[PDB]
């Protein structure tokens, strides 16, 4: 028989994506579910609507030189074995050295470093692990390496901005052929560095310029046009007012959409937030619980043509072992049909801040919840 259409396919998104007969676009695609003129932007994988929960594995790649010291695969393979055994479907990881003092692991021999990254992606292909590289994890590091002030991220003529383009090109060219790579994320929590009155280093508009240059370069190189994401935390309550007035006045909802747009520009359609044990407050709507915060974030995303995801949220070590604190996140994300949510943080040896490892009480707490909620997500549709 002729194979059935994507909607006629009874398999799930991840199952259809990872099947041997899949020959569709790689990575997360943005489509829309339509009711008349209403187009709700939504994530697709394997041509079906995606709903999944996974983990951060911050050091999935960088452990190859930060821990193993040789750009080898010893710890990577041990880590992937755990991810497979625990049934982790999706992982976010850092795709660059945290410190400029370790940039030599790339520049000493660029082809060796990129070969280890290619190998990681190949291992994830074979083991059916979807990964999201977060390319400029610590935004301090590139300006430091270039002996430039941090604001040069927003200056297209700077060595910092050139390095961003050159490194983006290197990563995308290495990874674009791998079906495990499902999205490209700029870096980690860049928005939190902007417009701080008593720590004044960069403006939201400068960050936006870097995001726009990143997204344009990725779009130029990636024939699969998979999701380009920010890696932002939540916007600060006052994110817009810090930029425009240098004040800590909580933003209105309209101002939140505005500043979200600055921090998710152009071709960057992945609206990341990180959900800590902190509430969202609007000057007009007030202080909200997490359910209403997610509903408001998804409403902002939809209006902007973006898709929301929770790139980090509270894990067992941050919760001091209170499973109810963690469970509250999963309850909300399932109820509000959040399409990707990633708990902080799995580390092979548990040696990353606020992280868990396998076969411990905190590890089991996280992985049991992850499996429990992927079982519920696995039938979700809209
Ligand atoms: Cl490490
Ligand atoms: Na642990």
């Amino acid at each position: 028989i002729t194979p059935p259409s994507p909607e006629k396919d009874t398999r799930s998104a991840m199952e259809r994506y990872w099947a041997e007969d899949y020959s569709g676009p790689l990575g997360i695609q943005t489509g829309e579910i339509v009711s008349g003129s209403t187009k709700l932007p939504r994530m697709y994988l394997g041509e079906k609507l995606l709903y999944v929960t996974g983990v951060n594995c911050y050091n999935l790649f960088v452990q190859s030189f930060e821990s193993d010291g040789d750009l080898g695969l010893t710890s990577i393979r041990k880590t992937v074995d755990v991810l497979v055994e625990e049934k982790v479907p999706i992982v976010r990881f850092s795709c660059s050295p945290y410190s400029s003092g370790q940039f030599h692991f790339y520049h000493d021999n660029e082809s060796k470093y990129l070969a280890t990254l290619d190998s990681l992606a190949a291992i994830c292909d074979r083991n059916h692990i979807a990964i999201i590289p977060s390319i400029f994890w610590n935004t301090d590091a590139v300006p430091e390496y270039c002996k430039e002030e941090f604001g040069k991220w927003g200056d297209k003529s700077s060595e910092t901005y050139k390095y961003m383009l050159d490194y983006t090109e290197a990563v995308v060219n290495t990874l674009k052929g791998h079906k495990s790579v499902v999205a490209w994320e700029f870096g980690n929590e860049f928005n939190l560095q902007a417009d701080i009155p008593h720590n004044y280093r960069i403006s939201a508009n400068d960050v936006s310029v870097a995001y726009q240059g990143f997204a344009d370069k990725v779009a130029e190189l990636d024939p699969e046009h998979r999701l380009i994401a920010s890696g932002n935390s939540v916007m600060r309550d006052a994110q817009y007012n810090l930029l425009h007035n240098g004040s800590w006045t909580a933003d209105t909802f309209q101002q939140y959409i505005d500043i979200t747009s600055i921090f998710t520009p152009g071709k960057m359609n992945g609206m990341s937030e990180h959900n800590y044990e902190e509430a969202r407050t609007f000057s007009d709507l007030g202080k909200l619980g997490r359910s209403e915060q997610v509903i408001k974030a998804k409403s902002a995303a939809a209006a902007l043509g973006k898709v929301y995801y929770v790139g980090e949220f509270t894990g067992p070590k941050t919760a001091q072992g209170d499973s109810l604190v963690v469970r509250r996140h999963y309850i909300t994300y399932y109820a509000q049909k959040v399409q990707i949510s990633l708990i902080w943080n799995y580390a092979l040896k548990g040696n990353i801040e606020w992280s868990f490892k396998a076969d411990t009480p905190y590890g089991n707490m996280a992985f049991n919840l992850m499996r429990e909620y992927n079982e519920l997500f696995s039938t979700l549709s809209e």
